[PDB]
């Protein structure tokens, strides 16, 4: 599991469940090509997106469909989605956790990168 | 204005209005002595808490009454309040803005510290 | 000033100065058209990006160039930039402040939306 | 594990390891009495602080010694510590995760409360 995504709900104090997540890899012509996707689990986590062999160095975008999440709760949100854009860098044998903490008009994201 | 507090609401996308704020300073006997208090304005800002003369070196606690805020709005929040504890002015006088961003089960606080 | 961007530095406890900001608007063909750009001032604020007339209904992307900011400071950050994507003015004109708080491996963004 | 604490470092993108954490329970005279304490692990987590039998309803304070953490990294921080103060409420059979994300001049804390 080189790449894991975790989404939390700051309004209800819970995992953000059944949130759609799309990962893209930046192509040579600067466009975003689909790479992997899924929905967060009951624990707010999305595992199994990719493998060590497939996850090469490059620029990646993680798009979290926050708008649909809030609308399913009857809450009008600000953002269309949350986007996290980063470079994967091999300098070391490591795993990336992209975590996002969601509010209707705000979100915060951090990377936990470990060996 | 050596000490300012600003509070935002992450549910409403607005300033957090009418938030009570209590400031304490640690005394020589290690207890928290009341130092200043007030509430945020329509802009979510609290000015005029203290003066350059009275805001001496020390350890200060800024207590933001988030529970009263959310409850006054009919929401049941997780935290009792948000506490910001810091040493101030120990390299001479600085100006401090304490900012807080509130959600019912989460808050974040940052400080902007400038040299006048 | 219908659109303002403010950026703070959580490592330094200061405004984030000289941060480049690019704004895009989604076009009819679903591509991102350049809309406005600038950089944050000494106060960490970026004013004058647009006007009430030109800031029409649409989907906007505010790209904050956090990597260039941290690298200009000799730090190697995680993110390429911070992107804030939102529908604006679809219930009539509003004023938007987009705030971002930056660390090398983390950022948070909030919006304050007011009705003039 | 009714109560777990997790601490993350936003500067290095890692767990915050070997961070001292003290939990207090508010006593009838409004004073804070020591309840439980420990140091975060290699994963930034502190488990085993208390038990279901001991963790009754009441007001609790979790104090995270952020100052020592940053000083051990040669970074001058703003806060003396991070304090998280909350009421434990039985309305439901649940577990509390108190998470904190640390920067030198800022911190953010969220509660993830689950069954
Ligand atoms: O704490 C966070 O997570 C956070 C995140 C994103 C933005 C902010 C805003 C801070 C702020 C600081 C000072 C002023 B001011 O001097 O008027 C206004 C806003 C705070
Ligand atoms: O963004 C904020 O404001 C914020 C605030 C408080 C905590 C967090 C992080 C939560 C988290 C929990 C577990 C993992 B993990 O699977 O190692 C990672 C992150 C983020």
């Amino acid at each position: 599991c080189p790449l894991m995504v975790k989404v939390l709900d700051a309004v209800r104090g819970s995992p953000a469940i059944n949130v759609a997540v799309h990962v893209f890899r930046k192509a040579a012509d600067d466009t975003w090509e689909p790479f992997a996707s899924g929905k967060t689990s009951e624990s707010g986590e999305l595992h199994g997106l990719t493998t060590e062999e497939e996850f090469v160095e490059g620029i990646y975008k993680v798009e979290i469909d926050t708008k649909s999440y809030w609308k399913a709760l009857g809450i009008s949100p600000f953002h269309e989605h949350a986007e996290v854009v980063f470079t994967a860098n091999d300098s070391g044998p490591r795993r990336y956790t992209i975590a996002a903490l969601l509010s209707p008009y705000s979100y915060s994201t951090t990377a936990v990168v470990t060996n």
